[PDB]
């Protein structure tokens, strides 16, 4: 959005997709990220000239970057500026460019970054790290680095925001008579008491066993949801107990 062709301009942004485990995301964590950015030659100090040589005033534009283009009218003179045949900038140290960056002041560096992942992130949350990402032009600023969280599934839990979700399979006997089960939690295990008579679908709410909130909130909750499993692959002693169960209870 500026007419000066050699105006300063910010470098390209970068994106890193970082893979987390279910729990890494629930809690905090930290990673070092290794990658190759374009950074700006340390070998030439940013000007693409063999050290001990120098950019020099242009052998056409005479230090202007532009060629005045003057045309005689009846009433006067027309001046058109067109950007220089050669330098397109200011100087012209092209006879001796830096060896590594082939003249443009930008070296492929190897870079590493220390990232605090705050507790509670979900897949697709981004973090902006200001300095990182690619080199600016004509002395402009450095790009930003953007990491997107990508969270791996759990074998036990589903999640959504602060809330954790666990399904409990109960058998008929446990459902009818009640029972006490150990319930997995991202914070460790928790004993839960199942009343006698539990209907399938029942939702139990464990307070503050869910995920920490990004926006300063208190920890969320883990909701346990009961599923009653019909039994299958039943031997004859088992089918007798049930037929005998049926009879006891229509008497
Ligand atoms: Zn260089
Ligand atoms: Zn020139």
């Amino acid at each position: 959005s500026s007419r000066n062709p050699n105006a300063p301009r910010q470098g390209d942004d970068l994106q890193y997709r970082v893979n987390l485990t279910f729990e890494e995301a629930i809690f905090g964590t930290e990673k070092e990220v290794k990658y190759h950015r374009e950074a700006g030659c340390r070998t030439c100090n940013g000007s693409g000239a063999k050290p001990g040589t120098s950019p020099v005033t242009c052998g056409r534009c005479h230090g202007a970057g532009v060629i005045n283009v003057d045309t005689q009218t009846p009433l006067g003179m027309m001046r058109r500026q067109v950007t220089c045949d050669v330098c397109h900038g200011r100087g012209k140290e092209i006879k001796y460019p830096c060896t590594t960056c082939h003249g443009t002041g930008h070296e492929k560096q190897a870079h590493s970054v220390h990232v605090k992942i705050p507790a509670g992130v979900e897949t697709g949350q981004q973090i902006r790290l200001a300095g990182q990402g690619e080199a600016g032009f004509n002395g402009g600023p450095y790009g930003d680095l953007y990491v997107v969280v990508s969270v791996e599934a759990s074998d036990k839990f589903e999640r959504e925001g602060t809330t954790i979700f666990y399904n409990l399979n109960l058998n008929f006997v446990q459902a009818a008579l009640g029972d006490t089960v150990d319930i997995p939690t991202v914070h460790g295990d928790v004993e839960l008491v199942i009343p006698e008579g539990t209907q399938t679908g029942k939702k139990f709410r464990l307070r503050s066993k869910g995920a920490p909130s990004l926006r300063g909130g208190a920890v969320g909750d883990q909701y346990v949801t009961v599923n009653v499993v019909t039994p299958t692959g039943l031997n004859d002693r088992q089918k007798v107990a049930l037929k005998e169960f049926a009879a006891a209870g229509d008497l």
